[PDB]
């Protein structure tokens, strides 16, 4: 599912994500931007080290999530990438929290570095009543 911008920024809201760990909704509408321009089913491939960044938020199957091909990676017993990819983003909200408890927070998505670090981020929210 491709998110209308406020649509989207309401349902963070009501997620619980203003102002968790520091970060508001603004940040986090600036990260989901920048990851996958608010597009659920983002997947990409990191021929690399042969990872790959799911969803909303593009979770990490190293990491966080597992889809079995992933080399180096965390245990069955985790959460399913295929979670990542639904129209409701609960489940990418659950793991998105996860993440950024790790002490540096959201400086995990070097794309939020780049684009949104230290920089003016309300063009995001902007009107949307939240």
């Amino acid at each position: 599912k491709v998110f209308e911008r406020c649509e989207l920024a309401r349902t963070l809201k009501r997620l619980g994500m203003d102002g968790y760990r520091g970060i508001s909704l603004a940040n986090w509408m600036c990260l989901a931007k920048w990851e996958s321009g608010y597009n659920t089913r983002a997947t990409n491939y990191n021929a690399g080290d042969r990872s790959t960044d799911y969803g909303i938020f593009q979770i990490n199957s190293r990491y966080w999530c597992n889809d079995g091909k992933t080399p180096g990676a965390v245990n069955a017993a985790h959460l399913s990438c295929s979670a990542l990819l639904q129209d409701n983003i609960a489940d990418a909200v659950a793991c998105a929290k996860r993440v950024v408890r790790d002490p540096q927070g959201i400086r995990a998505w070097v794309a939020w570095r780049n684009r949104c670090q230290n920089r003016d981020v309300r063009q995001y929210v902007q009107g949307c009543g939240v």
